């Protein structure tokens, strides 16, 4: 027995703010919280508690410390078959990561719809509100390796798996509703231009190098998706506040049989907010599990990531009334012109038991649809149908990836499909084939109908000669570019300026960094300009004189495409660091706790050491982290509390934390004698919005606080934060 | 509905003759049949009736005749997702067969011991008569691949997973008592000698080729093995009428810790039984599947193939007290020597449901012991002990291959291991190492006791330097195949002369040849001199001095060693195959079925013809094949009616079913005017020692027949069958 | 032609500062610099200037842009098989990382000795100070996957490739001069203890969780590495400013068949420096590939990494 | 994929072209081929697009598929022609 005899090694399995406990398996956090898919998962689950170690052909093991050996200092024996069972197993643990996506973090939960939608699809899991489909979801980035960072500045991918009664759906999108590319032949040479560079495998998890703008220089129908990464979309502030999208035009398909164009969203419940630059790359370095880290701890915590699924929807007779075509990836539907129609909430509720066996052998593919739904000609959708069959064949090593625990349906599945490698189901239909009378033609094939019918295709008339010819309605590059840019606030568009600026620097070759700001100069003067400022290229007057692409279909502007520009902030599950004295004034630290705990915000207490210190009157406070180990990179906001200030006013690291807050545009309250830090800071004596600070706590202060956290960061202050040095 | 009305196209689940019934997944054919295996199983069957054919997703399918077309005489879609999702599955279905033994038939079966051995082992699954312990058993051949022939020359295996309450235990033996070589380090090289040669892959399923008798004659320790592969045991009539071994010693280990040697032994409760060699050729090519076939139809029959585990036992003292070396695994125990001890009953009582499944995926391997049992240094074991856990990575696809079904114990496993390629166990421990806190460091190491206890090695004594050297007792090559020479029956010694002389007559290079009959004058020259004589080879005077080796510890013979020595013969699940004609004496034919039924003798009915005869009193007689549809390669005695012969009496066909029956030493029994016959197989009037002939088929004549099939065939007819053009 | 008229696309094949030039692959850098192992490898180099693009069939392609369709909005065809080559080979990229040290950066260079060492050893790659032996060499980090960071705290690996006209030695050792633990049984807890936890694997490039200092706490043999890794040592400046050991004791053999024990070292002759902790941590963040880029822009420069 | 182990089944010598063979594919199990090239995507500028595309022509020209007409709905039927 190496366990304290206190119990303190092991979680309460009952929900518990970030840091108050070590993390834990789901089933052993939140053994409550079920679902059919989680249920159907126990023939699989192992526990270890009361159990004795053993071999894996089930030997009980005497000396799991030692190699058999002749004499205790001799030579390890090939007889040890112990010992080389164990190596074995772990000389072949790993398995290939994913090509693209490969670091990513997932949870388990289940979505409901609002109404029945049967007059536009037959999709069963779409049928009825009391319908309940468990899910599994899976957000990740997309160049990085497995063991990349989080906070990089990327695109997100945003897959989920829908365990229905009629099959499984995968909805595999991305946090942005277009693509870099128009036709997946391309898909390669996008994704080798953007990986690390083949002869010295740099860099990782960054698209700030040569080949990713050659390329974008030569392919201008990268340029949208290329304006969505470098504004703050490309740095979101959780998974729990990025909006996700199917990007694609597809069908729904009702029992009447008519076909209905959908593109597919989700709208984050907690809001969309996002980390400025220079913090999203430090933090890369502080913590590079940021992301999985706060998906984890917000489940643990309650703080379930919630979204509703929203469908933009276009009649048949629609297709051709844009000024873009629909089955083009590198365009939008702007949602001032097809309003997104809510469709129901998902809710992820249980972190898995284990990431390998649950997160790493998932498989995600957008062929894998149900009836109800179907494809379209989007070029870049047909292409990705062939990959996502094929790329399990060796990533998880072969035809019977569907029989790995997490991706089985939880609906039946049977068929005349036998062996391949690591076949766990024992068929026992004597037929093999079909047709066959030896089993009277088991399991049959079912035709289409309005529910539990078989898959048929909509039959969409096709006509042409067979070419390898890109559509003229997709060679237009520029309009989609600059409706995103001028529907930006002019904060954001500082920081897609700022993101353009920082990623071409890192370009060695300067020919590279003109070409990309010729193509700035097709979207938009100002941001042309405004970049081309920061690189020292001053632009021709033929660059001056580019007219403009037109706007899209009459708009010159959708609010819908700002993070900021209207207001959805959500406090709860956000966190704040308070800095602590070695006297706090304990009535200021019982009003902004009891505050905060309100309202849902996570605080985290930290010293300049661990252990413990003493509020004025005895309160023994406990210490979560130091000022260097727990960086101002990982809050929200940041709060002094009153007491004895001269305790850590020199302290270089206290005066830094807030120095960095303040130049990530976070909120900061101050509370006494804490607005001695005011010089830190430099603000003025009369203060300054976006610094909130009283002679305590009381009254006002911690509302005051609060509608700042509900704005996310105080764009005001970013003329002021230039000069800072930090 | 594809079926037939009168429900024909399923078998009873009911035990029924060979031939009565279509074969079937034994699920369905012996339901009732049952053990904790084949129960534990019950979670990855699959039934097929009612359920509607899916993808691997769940997907219903409306149309599995088609691919998804632009016209119904247009191109293949890319988005066929359910035509690729099929053809990706059926085109992985391949893995790789096993290096050595790739061909082989398995079935499920109990273990139980005759009385608790618990004096000598502390092994669970022998601690009690009243343990059953669940066995899964593949018989195999050991050169050819997974689709060469059964009735080949070869040496056979026997391996047996035992799933015990301590753990899987596997006893992976072959059919003859010692292995071709003392060192696994030469193990490569004899395979690829004894293997299809390397620049054109021929021959399967032979050792009749120059690289075989190359290696044979260049390293005489594989003498030994080499005389019984040429004896008739190397052509067994079925896999339930041969012998199994172990070969090596291994140790087994009491509660006490006294270790004592072991070589283990089965012993078929069937008898022994072997083909002759044109019989066994010949059957190759007229049914390539006849050992798999007969084992099958045996259990479906209610034959269960049964075996007696038997031990050699001999003290830790006594090791050095023989003439020959323990630790060689070219040198047998023999039985006058050392007795088997009978310690208990193997019956196989089921089929697999799912043949890829459930035998090509079984992985066995002699390092799966269990506490109660070890090894010993015999070189040969020493080096299997690496490559059975080594060569599952590839074949099996990676290091959780006891996760597939048939592999995964029935007693508790747990334990620390993690990960690999499709992993299975979804592991809730906190913990991944040990020793752990985190979860109490379970689970948990045991200590060894007498029972349950974890597995501590015997601490034998070794002593010597680090050595690539074989042992000079090890040395000695020709005594064992001398005794197992002059242990034989003198129509035995006919056997091995002639598969020596035909073997060799295959080699190409003389030299091979007159090396191969040098080492057979070392052994016996009564043997080297008849080799010598087929081969036109004459031996020289140096030749006919050589001295013959020592007998074994004072024998000359020993008559266990014989296949016929000792009367064992069983008839039940023998076959017969009776040649109708179109008047059947129905009389003879209802006291022939009588006597067989009695001895659980089978029969199958032939003739010209498929569909029925009538027989003279109207009895409709259905035909099971046709003469030349199931020749008599196939039967252990023929037997033909009286009637009207003259149907039959010009047939070419069935007079040659008789002469090949005649030649292959067979009982054939004619009844009144089958007399006529005797002409085709040139039998005297007065008749002759193994033809059963008489006025009809009373109740004298059937006794005789079932006389001469218990002793198998008939020896005596071998000088008269040179004459027969068969 | 897409390169730019001046030809600045193409960084000059002689030895320039680190941001000089682009970075390139060796053969094309430094085309003149040879050993025999480089060599040996011309059979599989592919160049690619003035070649047509194919499949891996050798078949031209005349459209690398597009997928074929039936007209040229409608579906894609299964007869594409240039697009499915191409898909399929992307498809299929990946290989499993190696279970430790899975982050590593190597380069190729060349060894001698400085005397025979025929009186202790009958090696021949120690036999003569003028026989040169090809190296590869990879430096490594040990928790993190391929895709970590290089500056994080952690033990380095060092193996260095020889290969000698008597065979291929690998000395395949690590910064530090023993390990955390005695025997090989233990490797996988040991592993186990110090990769991300298990149930939501985190953190990834260090030992700073509680199940590493859990093992830590619980197998004292540990304690040795544990202060080597604690200390600057953790941290390395350069793979070129570290010490490589090959930890256990050896044997050399001579031609009289005489033992003498030995355990290997690498000095570095650019000299020991490793970085703060607060500078390494913030450098994983700010360019996680920092030892990778500083030795092969060494390389690049002429710095060659050099160790007795 | 699974019988010859992975995506570089042309590089096994029995399989490999005479004819020349380039492009911008890397990586997968068994990787022969050393690719110098820098850019390992096409358009590239930094190899000067090399290697390239070949146009179709009468010899040693790019491959073109015939231009076939297609008209019909997207079915899953056997052409009566068939039957
Ligand atoms: C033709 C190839 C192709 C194209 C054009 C795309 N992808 Fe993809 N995608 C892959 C081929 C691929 C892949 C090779 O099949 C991956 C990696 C491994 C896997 O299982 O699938 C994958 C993974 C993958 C994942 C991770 C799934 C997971 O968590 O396991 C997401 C979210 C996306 N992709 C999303 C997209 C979106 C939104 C695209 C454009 C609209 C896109 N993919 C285009
Ligand atoms: C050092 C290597 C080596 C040596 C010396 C032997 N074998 Fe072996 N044997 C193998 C390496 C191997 C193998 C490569 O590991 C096989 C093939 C596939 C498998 O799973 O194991 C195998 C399969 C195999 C099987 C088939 C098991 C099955 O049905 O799947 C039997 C019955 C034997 N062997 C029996 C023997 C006997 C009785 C030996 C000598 C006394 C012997 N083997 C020596
Ligand atoms: C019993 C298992 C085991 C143990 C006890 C060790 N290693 Fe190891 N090592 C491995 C099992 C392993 C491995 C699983 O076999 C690796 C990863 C995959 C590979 O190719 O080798 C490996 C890789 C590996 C590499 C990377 C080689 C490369 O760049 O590819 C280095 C430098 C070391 N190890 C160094 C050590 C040192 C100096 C050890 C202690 C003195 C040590 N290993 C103990």
């Amino acid at each position: 027995s190496l366990a304290p005899e206190d119990g303190s090694h092991r979680p309460a399995a009952e929900p518990t703010p970030p840091g108050a406990q070590p993390t834990a398996p789901g089933s052993l956090k939140a053994p409550d919280t079920r679902n059919e898919k989680l249920n159907s998962l126990e023939d699989v689950r192992k526990g270890s508690e009361n159990y004795a170690l053993t071999t894996n052909q089930g030997v009980r093991i005497a000396d799991d410390q030692n190699s058999l050996r002749a004499g205790s200092r001799g030579p390890t024996l090939l007889e040890d078959f112990i010992l080389r069972e164990k190596i074995t197993h772990f000389d072949h643990e790993r398995i290939p990561e994913r090509i693209v996506h490969a670091r990513g973090s997932a949870a388990h939960g289940y979505f409901q719809p609002y109404k029945s939608l049967s007059d536009i699809t037959k999709a069963d899991f779409l049928s009825d509100p009391n319908k309940i489909t468990p899910v599994f979801v899976r957000f990740s980035t997309v160049q990085g390796g497995a063991g990349s960072a989080d906070t990089v500045r990327d695109i997100r991918g945003f897959a989920t798996k829908f365990y229905t009664e009629e099959g499984i759906f995968d909805l595999v999108g991305n946090n942005t509703p277009i693509f870099f590319i128009q036709d997946a032949h391309k898909f390669p040479d996008f994704v080798h231009a953007v990986k690390p560079e083949p002869h010295w495998a740099i860099p990782q998890g960054q698209d700030a190098h040569d080949t990713f703008w050659d390329y974008v220089s030569l392919q201008p129908e990268t340029l949208h998706n290329v304006m969505w990464a470098m504004s703050d979309r490309g740095i979101p502030r959780s998974y729990r506040t990025m909006e996700g999208f199917g990007i694609h035009t597809f069908r729904l398909i009702n029992a009447e049989g008519k076909a209905t164009f959908v593109r597919f969203h989700w709208k984050p419940l907690a809001g969309k907010a996002s980390l400025v630059w220079d913090e999203a790359q430090k933090l890369t370095g502080r913590d590079p599990d940021f992301h999985r880290r706060e998906l984890w701890e917000a489940i643990e915590a309650g703080d379930f990531p919630e979204y509703e699924l929203g469908f933009q929807l276009i009649p048949e007779e629609d297709e051709f009334k844009f000024d873009f075509d629909l089955l083009d990836p590198t365009k939008l539907i702007p949602e001032e012109l097809v309003p997104v129609q809510r469709v129901g909430k998902m809710v992820l509720n249980r972190n898995p038991d284990n990431f390998f066996a649950e997160n790493e052998q998932a498989a995600f593919h957008p062929g894998h649809i149900v009836p109800g739904l179907d494809f379209t000609n989007d070029p870049l959708l047909q292409g990705r149908l062939f990959s996502y069959t094929d790329t399990q064949i060796s990533r998880l090593g072969g035809p019977n990836f569907h029989e790995i625990p997490i991706n089985r349906p939880t609906c039946p599945y049977h068929n005349f499909q036998r062996d391949g490698m690591h076949r766990m189901g024992i068929d026992t239909n004597p037929a093999n084939y079909e047709p066959n009378s030896i089993n009277d033609n088991w399991p049959r094939e079912t035709p289409p109908g309005p529910k539990r019918g078989g898959f048929e295709s909509y039959q969409e008339r096709v006509e042409g000669n067979k070419v390898r010819e890109r559509s003229p309605s997709f060679g237009e590059y520029y309009s989609h570019p600059r409706l995103f840019w001028l529907s930006q606030t002019p904060f954001e568009q500082r920081h897609i300026v700022d993101g353009f600026s920082f990623e071409l620097s890192k370009v060695v070759r300067p020919y590279i960094r003109e070409r990309v700001v010729d193509q700035l100069a097709h979207i938009d003067l100002t941001l042309a300009q405004a970049v081309a400022k920061n690189l020292g290229i001053e632009l021709t007057d033929d660059q001056l004189n580019i007219t403009p692409p037109p706007d899209v279909n009459g708009l010159k502007k959708d609010p819908s495409l700002s993070l900021y520009a209207i207001p959805d902030g959500d406090v709860k599950g956000r966190v704040v660091a308070i800095l602590l004295n070695d006297e706090v004034r304990s009535a200021d630290l019982l009003a902004i706790l009891k505050a905060l705990k309100a309202k849902g915000v996570h605080a985290k207490l930290l010293y300049s050491r661990m252990g413990e210190v003493t509020a004025d009157d005895g309160t023994v406070l406990p210490i979560a982290a130091t000022f260097a180990g727990a960086p101002s990179l990982t809050v929200d906001a940041v709060i002094v509390p009153c007491g004895n200030i001269a305790d850590i006013a020199d302290n270089g690291d206290a005066n830094y934390y807030l120095m960095e807050a303040y130049k990530h545009l976070k909120p900061i309250a101050l509370a006494g004698d804490a607005r001695k830090f005011k010089a830190t800071i430099k603000i003025a004596d009369q203060g300054e919005e976006g610094i909130v600070e009283a002679d305590s706590a009381d009254g006002s202060f911690m509302d005051e606080l609060l509608t700042l956290m509900a704005a996310h960061r105080v764009w005001s202050r970013i003329p002021k934060i230039d000069k800072i040095p930090a």
